[PDB]
């Protein structure tokens, strides 16, 4: 409808591919090459359903930052005959706050889904789920379960991907250029 969701729009129909796990349907950012990102708790193994295809998880890894704590992005290089548009030079190379963010979505069930979640606070430690966990954004939006892998831009920057909320307000883990370093 404005600037906003362009940007968002640009994103979700060239570099995000519906993932389901046995833990669900999640929204993928595809980074570049076969090399896209999920949120760990979607426990992905050696197989995983990419658009409803089954696929060879080639290699997985569940970040965690230097002081041995959690990130909660799992980064997924995917056996699939297609790359993704190379996006590395839309995510930030410093943790920061942000203004006028859009939080979009694509599973089965929400296909196409766009929330402009307004101010995002670089908020840092939480406890997630009963999880330490560091580099986490907070926006104020009531974020509802199928949002998890949801997509955090703002306009010329792709920040993060949705992980968790508390039924105010919705978490973030950041996505830095310095993860995708090829
Ligand atoms: C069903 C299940 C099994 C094991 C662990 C969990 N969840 C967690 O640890 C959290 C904290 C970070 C985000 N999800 N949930």
């Amino acid at each position: 409808m404005g600037p906003g969701f362009d940007f968002a729009q640009a994103i979700m129909k060239k570099n995000t591919v519906i993932a389901r796990t046995e833990k669900g349907e999640f929204t993928m950012l595809g980074v570049y090459d076969r090399v896209a990102v999920i949120p760990t708790h979607a426990s992905v193994g050696e197989i995983i359903y990419i658009n409803d295809v089954e696929t060879r998880v080639l290699d997985a890894c569940a970040l965690r930052d230097l002081t041995d704590t959690n990130l909660e992005i799992t980064i997924v290089k995917l056996d699939r005959n297609q790359k993704f548009r190379d996006i590395r030079h839309f995510l930030p190379r410093c943790e920061d706050d942000y203004n006028d963010a859009v939080l979009s979505v694509h599973t089965s069930k929400f296909p196409n889904m766009y929330i402009p979640v307004g101010q995002v606070t670089n908020y840092g430690f939480l406890n997630l789920g009963g999880t330490p966990t560091h580099r986490i954004l907070m926006y104020n939006f009531p974020t509802r379960a199928g949002q998890c892998g949801g997509v955090v831009t703002t306009t010329g920057k792709v920040i993060g991907i949705h992980v968790g909320g508390n039924g105010a307000q919705g978490f973030a883990a950041m996505l830095l250029h310095s993860y995708f370093t090829d």
